[PDB]
């Protein structure tokens, strides 16, 4: 089965360019999820990498909405972004440095970020972003 299933009971933020970016993000963490459960080191390696870039991107995206548009509660959510992105150059340094692995493990810790942060954080900013 997939790691990750998007829908909009559970993710919805009703900020169309949000919902596309999780989809992708949700899509890329299944392929590395996949990957772990192998020894291909370089593969997990690469799709490690590009899902990483993403999800950089993806922080940004609504970090330019949020504050462009004084939503309330931005310094606080970026602080949430912030800190899975130091997580996750932390493990790209590790990873790249063959200090640690990427696993099953790896990937259910990103799943739970996501399916804590996109409903408990995300959503919050729809009428603000949607308005
Ligand atoms: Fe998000
Ligand atoms: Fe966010």
């Amino acid at each position: 089965m997939a790691l990750m299933t998007w829908t909009a009971a559970e993710f919805g933020t009703n900020v169309g360019f949000a919902d596309d970016q999780h989809k992708t993000i949700f899509d890329m963490v299944n392929k590395l999820h996949d990957t772990a459960a192998t020894g291909n080191r370089s593969e997990i390696g690469k799709q490690l990498d590009a899902l990483i870039d993403y999800v950089v991107m993806h922080f940004k995206s609504e970090e330019t909405e949020m504050q462009k548009k004084g939503y309330a509660d931005f310094a606080a959510h970026k602080a949430e972004h912030d800190k899975l992105v130091g997580v996750c150059a932390d493990l790209q340094k590790k990873f790249h440095a063959g200090e640690a692995e990427v696993n099953q493990d790896t990937t259910r810790f990103v799943r739970d970020w996501y399916v804590n942060h996109i409903p408990k954080v995300d959503k919050l900013y729809g009428p603000c972003l949607s308005a």
